[PDB]
């Protein structure tokens, strides 16, 4: 079963915080702070509201090793 089926979701009237993952066309974003509710491609500059996370699931390997 999926590690990005179980991921907090957003909600359309709620302003964003800190980069928590919420889902979306069953693929995830991450906000880093409120957000614009633009496209995240558009603001892949200058701003970043919203990161458009290229995968689902969090990378291989672990650098944080349960302190």
């Amino acid at each position: 079963m999926d590690t990005c089926a179980t991921l907090p979701s957003w909600d359309a009237s709620t302003v964003y915080t800190n980069p928590q993952q919420v889902k979306h066309n069953s693929k995830r974003y991450q906000a880093n702070y409120w957000t614009q509710n633009q496209n995240p491609s558009t603001n892949s500059g200058q701003y970043g509201p919203w990161l458009d996370l290229g995968n689902c699931v969090t990378s291989g390997a672990h650098h944080h090793h349960h302190h």
